[PDB]
């Protein structure tokens, strides 16, 4: 209504039921927006993002809309701490899940869970829109089961310079290519290279990338070549499909598109 635009959400019409957890943004609660809907409210802590700049993109991504993409539904910015508004997902962090391991989880449904992400993957490559910070940690699961990629596009709205640069202690090394570490060239293939670790994320039931490595010696290994190597669950087929994120020519990495063929036949094969 009056004093709001199609991206402004009233904070007035939200519920405020529990509280889910605390990120680099500050608290994440569950509530209902006009005592129906479920949402996720983010509340945004002052001084971590660059709000102006954020606010201008969430106009953009308002209008990415794909059933594997967490829904952005509006801002709350009238105020302090301002909020973001998303779909809410009953089953939490993908990397939470897959540690949990009363699930017994099945390869068709490791594999389905790559595929939910290679769809999302698809569609914001699709639109030239870069996750820039792929990973179990930023994907969140439904009540159904089903996977789905968060938070695409936030870093870049980081001011804590740690998360911001190779140069800082909480930049996602385990997650970067050699020519991100290199030289920060982001790109489609970096997200690529995000994906296959992601893959093997998944595959390992939830273990942190180079497991035994600090971020240095990560960035060390992959900058002479050296790489993750096969989860005990996967097969063949699927260490191809993630082993193919990582070749050292960026553009000899496939796009999102021949991933998710790649996902189809193997499912195909293995059902
Ligand atoms: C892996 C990184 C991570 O944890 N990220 C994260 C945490 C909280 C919220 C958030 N955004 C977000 N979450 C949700 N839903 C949701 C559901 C369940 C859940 O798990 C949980 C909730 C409360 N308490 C605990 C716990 O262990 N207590 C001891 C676990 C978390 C989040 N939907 C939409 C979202 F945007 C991301």
């Amino acid at each position: 209504g009056l004093g709001y635009g199609s991206w402004e959400i009233d904070p007035k019409d939200l519920t405020f039921l529990k509280e889910l957890g605390t990120g680099q943004f500050g608290v994440v609660k569950y509530g209902k927006w006009r005592g129906q809907y479920d949402v996720a409210i983010k509340m945004i802590k002052e001084g971590s993002m660059s709000e102006d700049e954020f606010i201008e993109e969430a106009k953009v991504m308002m209008n990415l809309s794909h059933e594997k993409l967490v829904q952005l539904y509006g801002v709350c910015t009238k105020q302090r701490p301002i909020f973001i508004i998303t779909e809410y997902m009953a089953n939490g962090c993908l990397l939470n899940y897959l540690r949990e391991m009363r699930h017994r989880f099945q390869t068709q449904q490791l594999l389905e869970m790559c595929k939910d992400v290679c769809e999302a993957m698809e569609y914001l490559e699709s639109k030239q829109f870069l996750h820039r910070d792929l990973a179990a940690r930023n994907c969140l699961v439904n009540d159904q089961g089903v996977v789905k990629v968060s938070d695409f596009g936030l870093s870049r709205y980081v001011l804590d310079d740690e998360y911001t640069s190779s140069v800082g202690s909480k930049f996602p090394v385990r997650w970067s290519p050699p020519e991100v570490l290199m030289y920060s060239k982001f790109s489609s293939k970096s997200d690529i290279w995000a994906f296959g670790v992601l893959m093997w994320e998944i595959y390992s039931l939830g273990k942190m990338p180079y497991e035994r490595f600090t971020n240095s010696e990560t960035a060390e290994h992959i900058a002479q070549g050296l790489r993750l190597y096969r989860p005990h669950l996967a097969s063949e087929k699927v260490y191809t499909i993630m082993y193919s994120c990582w070749h050292e020519k960026a553009d000899e990495r496939p796009t999102f598109k021949i991933l998710l063929s790649n996902i189809l036949d193997v499912m195909d094969e293995e059902s």
